[PDB]
């Protein structure tokens, strides 16, 4: 005939060795010309759909063993055709693994040849590489798994240099840019932890920033970061701003989250910057979540820009973004307390590791197990980070329990995490006056998991790093403290021009509330300073004092409150207050500053 048919050449399977030898199957697909028989090329039947490359037909109709097929489907710039419904090939090859093509080369009969692909950088990803030489009859032999499954088709290769052959698997990132300092630019970009995100990125953006003479707000979420940050800068005009001082010509001001947000919210101005770097820009640090709004406003209004590194952004719903190197993600049970016997997998394992525990109470439990086991141990949280943390670096452990806090710029050398997915988080009882309660262990957020997750992975060199986790996630934490807090702290900041600021896009949602309610008279104001500055209290609290119109000097409320409000220690009294808030009352240490602050400072 004029157009092509069909014939069997084999199975689609995985074979031993390195060369061996609508029905599922794979087929020579044979065409007719002036000068006789040929093979025009090669085709996988898989569900009922045969697929083969564009190139391969061009367009023809193929008579299978009863009746006859047209293309159902197609693509000229991508190489591709079906016959008898939809492309249903969707396995892709992994790096670093051999795979096998099944070779049905016009004349041999079918054989298997085992080889290591390569990389081709292509403008879409990056593009697989069998280095494979064949006559074009061959072209459509697919590629199969160790499993047998489908990973790609051999195709047409490129004519490289001088000398070469290399076809590319027929199936089917980001960049730092100078355009991203422009006023009105606001970029959230990943920036890939190791020897790449703070070590050349981060020095290249303030070298770009000081020759467009920019003032620039570069923001660390702790105060370990910030000095991270003081020896990736060195010999360039910076000064650090949250404590050898400045000359007065650096227009380059490194500083926590919470730094920069103290300074909007008092009376004194706050300086123009027209280029907002954030370090950690997930930080659900209530000062943290403030000035992502701040930031996002003055973008908006054209008077800055902005760039956020991260690698969840805030609107992440994914527990397992792409890391580096491969990961294990082994679900299993977390012991939420001490343990008498089993868990040998926990206690049998050589390298470090890093366990993420719900509480300071969660920490004190498991570590007390582990060190019975004879492991040293670190413990982390929000109190000993600054202290405990630097230890991490020489070595001297088997184990590092840890709380939330970690999630922020954290490097361990360890090989295998192990996760609760579970947190003690403050959370708001609008009812009534208010109540701020500790919450017993709840399933985090699946941006938070990723994080606990992410500290693994990173060394492009170490593969196979194992990652434990109990439990799902959740994205109901509108009932947070955390929140309302931040818009709190946001109305109290002011802008010129009639402006007030709002939070930043994706994080709107969490939070209606009429647009700057929480915002405080004169007097009010300063007071509500003073209870966050010089008393150390939570926003949610200072808030409640200061609304009321309660001076700095007038302890009154700590005892003139209702009878069910008053304040427990080992079941008995202390010598309550007007309104709860557990961050003040649940532990031994914060509980002695409360009582403190009420008797006199």
């Amino acid at each position: 005939a004029t157009d092509m048919w069909l014939e069997r050449a084999a199975d689609v399977s995985w074979e031993a060795g390195a060369a061996i030898t609508t029905t599922p199957g794979v087929y020579r697909i044979m065409a007719r010309g002036i000068l006789g028989r040929y093979q025009a090329g090669v085709g996988v039947m898989h569900e009922g759909v045969f697929h083969t490359l564009w190139h391969t037909t061009r367009g023809a109709a193929i008579m299978s063993g009863e009746g006859r097929l047209t293309p159902y489907w197609g693509n000229v710039k991508e190489d591709r055709v079906t016959y008898g419904g939809p492309w249903k090939l969707d396995q892709k090859w992994n790096g670093v693994d051999d795979v096998q093509m099944i070779v049905v080369e016009p004349g041999k009969p079918a054989i298997n040849v085992q080889t290591k692909p390569g990389i081709f950088k292509t403008a879409h990803g990056e593009i697989g590489a069998v280095s494979l030489d064949y006559p074009i009859g061959t072209s459509g032999s697919p590629i199969v798994n160790s499993n047998g499954e489908i990973i790609g088709l051999y195709g047409n290769g490129v004519i490289l240099g001088n000398g070469a052959y290399v076809s590319a698997i027929v199936q089917g990132p980001e960049a730092y840019n100078p355009e991203m300092l422009k006023k009105r630019q606001l970029t959230v970009l990943d920036l890939h932890p190791g020897a790449g995100k703070t070590r050349r990125i981060l020095p290249q953006i303030i070298k770009d920033a000081i020759q467009k003479r920019l003032r620039t707000a570069v923001l660390a979420p702790t105060r370990v970061v910030a000095a991270e940050m003081a020896e990736a800068l060195r010999g360039l005009p910076v000064r650090y701003l949250t404590p050898r001082e400045h000359s007065g010509n650096e227009i380059v001001d490194v500083m926590c989250h919470a730094t920069l947000t103290h300074r909007l919210m008092s009376p004194l101005r706050v300086p123009n910057y027209n280029l907002f770097v954030m370090d950690e820009a997930h930080f659900t640090d209530p000062a943290s979540i403030a000035a992502r709004g701040y930031i996002a406003t003055r973008v908006e209004a054209g008077e800055a820009a902005a760039i956020f590194m991260t690698a969840t952004p805030p609107g992440t719903s994914d527990p397992f973004p792409d890391t580096n190197s491969p990961v294990h993600d082994v679900s299993s049970e977390i012991p939420d307390r001490a343990w008498s016997s089993g868990f040998e997998w926990i206690t049998d394992y050589a390298g470090k590791t890093v366990w993420f525990v719900a509480s300071v109470k969660m920490s004190n439990e498991i570590a007390q197990c582990l060190q019975r086991a004879g492991k040293r141990v670190i413990q982390l949280n929000r109190k000993s980070y600054d202290t405990e943390y630097p230890k991490c670096k020489n070595g001297d452990w088997d184990f590092v329990i840890t709380t939330d806090i970690s999630e922020m710029g954290a490097n361990f050398g360890a090989s295998r995490v192990i996760d609760c997915r579970k947190s003690v988080k403050p959370t708001i009882l609008d009812e009534g006056e208010g109540r701020v309660i500790l919450s017993v262990p709840s399933a985090i957020t699946s941006a938070s998991a990723a994080q606990r997750r992410g500290r693994v992975g990173r060394n492009p060199s170490q593969i196979g790093d194992e990652y434990h986790y109990g439990g799902g996630t959740s994205e109901d934490d509108t009932m947070l403290a955390h929140w309302t807090e931040a818009k709190i702290l946001l109305d109290n900041i002011h802008l010129p021009n009639g402006l007030v600021a709002q939070l930043y896009g994706p994080e709107r949602d969490k939070t209606y509330t009429m647009d700057g309610e929480y915002r405080l008279r004169g007097e009010e104001r300063k007071t509500f300073l003073e209870l966050i500055k010089t008393a150390d209290l939570p926003v949610w609290l200072a808030y409640k004092v200061a609304s009321n119109g309660i001076q700095y000097n007038d302890r009154k409320w700590c005892f003139d409150g209702p009878r069910s409000n008053i304040i427990l220690e080992d079941n008995n009294e202390v010598e309550k207050p007007r309104w709860l808030d557990a961050r003040v009352y649940s532990d031994h240490q914060s509980l002695k500053w409360f009582k403190d602050f009420a008797a006199g400072k």
